[PDB]
């Protein structure tokens, strides 16, 4: 497999003091193996994550970026970010493509962007309970990714992650099996090894969320295609530590 990511999506949450209490956890926890741990704040907490966080094996991530800076209030572009030390980006979570308008191509477009401006890329994709019954999950999936595939050159997608989150799965305690992930992260992997390269393939972080706990990670870990995990609510917790030690 190649090395694991272990993603935590604070979403909208936090404090300063809270913030402070967690990183210190974070930065106690010592990680003995090759992982790439990711921390993305909200942008107000950018500095202060930085500022403190000393554990080596993370990195900073942004939830959300527009590709350009101008006149978008409210909005902090790719090169913003880039001039503060953040080369990581969340791009195309279903939050935002739920209540934000992102549909494919607002994705797609994002994210070659970000890899045109070198940033990793964490782009998520997945599909809704009702697509789910209606035996809908691998074309959802494969439109989703193939959106964004149409907007990138190979080489890009060195920078590329793809985090597969069913909807039904993000915050509701109901997390997918250990089968029903590894049946749609190998289904992504075949596609983009037809379609890309068996090189790029075999290379690719496919990164499972939803629902993700301390106990649950590794027994999703345990399969062929699963290389990680984008983690929400447990991600505001200490035992995200043990969800980072899931994936040795």
């Amino acid at each position: 497999k190649p090395q694991p990511i272990a993603a935590a999506n604070w979403k909208c949450n936090g404090t300063t003091a809270s913030i402070e209490k967690l990183v210190q956890v974070f930065n106690e926890h010592t990680i003995s193996h090759d992982v790439q741990c990711v921390v993305a704040p909200t942008f107000v907490h950018i500095p202060l994550v930085q500022a403190k966080l000393r554990n080596p094996k993370y990195v900073i991530s942004a939830q959300n970026a527009i590709a350009k800076s101008g006149a978008f209030t409210g909005e902090v572009s790719m090169p913003i970010l880039k001039d503060i030390g953040v080369h990581w980006v969340i791009l195309g979570h279903s939050e935002r493509r739920t209540y934000y308008g992102e549909t494919d191509e607002i994705v797609a477009q994002k994210v070659s962007e970000a890899c045109k401006q070198g940033f990793m890329v964490i782009a998520c994709i997945g599909e809704t309970l009702q697509q789910r019954e209606a035996n809908q999950t691998a074309k959802v999936v494969l439109s989703q990714t193939s959106a964004i595939a149409a907007k990138l050159t190979k080489d890009a997608w060195n920078q590329v992650v793809l985090a597969y989150e069913p909807v039904w799965a993000i915050g509701t305690g109901k997390v997918a099996t250990p089968e029903q992930a590894q049946e749609v992260h190998l289904l992504l992997r075949k596609w983009v090894s037809e379609n890309i390269g068996t090189d790029v393939a075999a290379k690719l972080r496919i990164l499972y969320g939803g629902s993700v706990n301390a106990a649950n990670a590794a027994t999703l870990y345990a399969k062929p295609d699963i290389n990680g995990f984008l983690v929400g609510g447990a991600s505001l917790k200490p035992e995200f530590r043990d969800i980072i030690d899931a994936t040795r």
